[PDB]
């Protein structure tokens, strides 16, 4: 659960890939969620 960036960047959605670093934590139970925003 460590942050890498503490400030906005740009509207470029292509940077969405940054999620790879934002997904440092792991949910305990997401059975309720059919899909995850990580891919959607």
């Amino acid at each position: 659960d460590a942050e890498f960036r503490h400030d906005s960047g740009y509207e470029v959605h292509h940077q969405k890939l940054v999620f790879f670093a934002e997904d440092v934590g792991s949910n305990k139970g997401a059975i309720i969620g059919l899909m995850v925003g990580g891919v959607v």
